[PDB]
């Protein structure tokens, strides 16, 4: 007995209605989203856990994950699922969960279930398990009735189906009632007049108000401490208990200051639990200090220092991300997830007052078993059928290994691709130009592999490099644009080895700038990381993005080979 305990995760795009949801559930039973819903239907306690929004990388849905047993994937009837919700979805794959799927909204004009559901189910090739593709139940709902059934043509007179999936669909917490308190702290929460609360998923045995405990982290160190109040979850709210046990999602109160991972103990069997979210980046890249003639005149902070602390500051809430020193003293090797997140890291350094330049994003290759593995992500486009000839070739040159394509029969068509993240690399700004900005274009991370042999296509122009510091006279890149593309007109302000245009041949070009006009190419931080090769930089200012050669002088360069 008292297994009638029900955890389950739940996931929406944020216009899905999955608060309408909860609380059409709330209301039919006997009992912003509260961070935990507890919900009493029959003698059932259902949990149902909020997932963060589609973007926190804090760890905090893994902590979520390592809660519940099941999830919830709530998906509007027209829309069908969204691409933001994707990497939450991968995580409750990646802790073995098995989803239950709710279509709701399903009352709304120009509704298409049975079409969403082959996208949610097309969508489950984030590399699930039969076990969790074939038999996850669907429940179409309708918030406004406040009905829900496994037919929208036949729904129920109420939300029966709905919590009935989940009593049947939603295994048990795997806990021991019997043994020694164990308390795994997933969560932190707190409040002026109780102090630090901490949150999670009793493994094992029970726990009282004013029982002695003892903490232990994720290192070994521990000390004893006395629980404060037990708050176990009642609807919305929080409520003091005077017990809670094994299965239960609570909140504990006075045990000082805890952190995520430390695991509460009964004082005579003091046993951590393991930790969770080893999510490791796959992706690296130089942050260096800004050594041009420019340098500290657009940004306030560039010194060695202030780079590295305020690196070694998004450490705490970013996990996939990770920071080491180099031999230059002057540059970081930063690593992430894939390089749209390296990015937003930039992006938003550069809002700071940063001045830094950064080289092009590198793939992190790993040695497992003697064999040396790169990084494979899945790939899903979305193109014009006019640009699927020319997607396909390109992604091909790129070791894309095409896997499905599936047209939409009024014009467009969505492909599906096994490719290595070396060969996807700064495709994104290639695929916008090529596909005329109709294109969609999303990835996820699969697997690492055996390394596919070859490389991916060089950049086939070479560049133009200025000779010169001075404001560029239009006169001479009236002269330039005869030999290929600029990135800048008239009185632009400019140093010596700065790449100020593309060459309309594969070679460096050293020129004059200084010595009526096409639309000068403008390059978003997105673009310019894409085009920059291996001895080339990306310089970064609050208000500027410059591209420049690793070597300055002409002199240097040639030296180099």
């Amino acid at each position: 007995m008292i297994e009638k305990l029900r955890n389950i995760a739940i996931i929406a795009h944020v216009d899905h209605g999955k608060t309408t949801l909860v609380d059409k559930l709330l209301q039919q039973s006997g009992t912003i989203l509260a961070k935990n819903t507890a919900i009493k239907w029959n003698d059932y306690r259902i949990n149902i856990v909020d997932t963060p929004g589609h973007a926190d990388f804090g760890g905090e849905v893994e902590r979520v994950m390592s809660m519940v047993d099941s999830v919830l994937l709530v998906v509007d009837a027209f829309d069908g699922p969204m691409p933001q919700t994707r990497f939450v979805t991968k995580k409750a794959f990646a802790y073995g969960l098995k989803p239950i799927v709710v279509i709701n909204k399903v009352d709304r004009p120009g509704a298409r279930p049975d079409w969403v559901v082959d996208q949610v189910f097309d969508l489950f090739v984030n590399l699930d398990a039969t076990d969790e593709q074939l038999d996850f139940p669907i429940v179409y709902a309708s918030a406004l009735n406040g009905i829900a059934g496994l037919d929208h043509e036949d729904m129920a007179e109420d939300m029966t189906p709905l919590y009935q999936a989940i009593v049947d669909h939603v295994p048990a917490p795997d806990v021991d009632l019997d043994g020694p308190f164990q308390m795994q702290i997933s969560q932190l929460d707190y409040n002026s007049y109780v102090g630090v609360i901490g949150i999670g998923r009793i493994k094992r045995g029970k726990v009282k108000p004013n029982q002695q405990v003892t903490i232990i982290d994720s290192e070994g160190k521990t000390r004893n401490a006395k629980v404060g109040k037990v708050l176990g979850h009642l609807g919305l709210e929080r409520i003091e208990t005077d017990l809670a046990e094994a299965g239960d999602i609570v909140a504990i109160t006075g045990l000082g200051e805890l952190n995520i991972s430390d695991t509460v103990c009964d004082t005579q069997n003091v046993e951590a639990l393991p930790a969770l979210s080893v999510d490791e980046p796959t992706v690296s890249m130089f942050f260096c200090v800004n050594t041009s003639p420019f340098c500290g005149k657009e940004g306030k902070f560039v010194t060695s220092r202030q780079i590295l602390d305020r690196l070694n500051k998004e450490l705490v809430h970013n996990v996939a991300l990770r920071v080491e020193e180099t031999e230059d003293a002057d540059a970081f090797r930063v690593s992430g997830r894939g390089e749209l997140h390296l990015s937003v890291l930039i992006e938003n350094m550069r809002r700071e007052g940063f001045e830094l330049a950064v080289s092009r994003p590198k793939v992190i290759f790993r040695e497992i078993d003697g064999r040396k593995q790169e990084p494979y992500e899945n790939v899903t486009l979305d193109v014009e059928e006019q640009h699927q000839g020319s997607v396909m070739q390109a992604l091909g040159e790129r070791k894309g290994d095409l896997k499905n394509m599936n047209p939409d029969g009024k014009g467009r068509v969505r492909l599906d691709y096994v490719i290595p993240s070396r060969g996807l690399i700064g495709f994104r700004s290639e695929f916008m130009t090529m596909t005329s900005g109709t294109g969609l274009l999303y990835s996820t991370f699969s697997h690492y592999d055996d390394v596919r042999p070859g490389e991916v296509g060089q950049r086939q122009n070479g560049v133009l490099i200025s000779n010169g510091q001075g404001k560029a006279v239009a006169f001479a890149l009236f002269g330039l644009q005869d030999r290929g593309k600029l990135f800048l007109g008239h009185g632009a302000e400019v140093y010596e080895g700065q790449i100020i245009g593309i060459h309309s041949r594969s070679n460096d070009l050293t020129v004059n700038c200084l010595t009526v006009l096409v639309p000068p190419i403008r390059m978003t931080l997105e673009q310019a990381l894409e085009f920059i090769d291996d001895d080339e930089l990306v310089e970064v200012t609050p208000t500027s993005i410059r591209i420049r050669k690793r070597h300055l002088t002409e002199n240097d360069r040639r030296r180099a080979n």
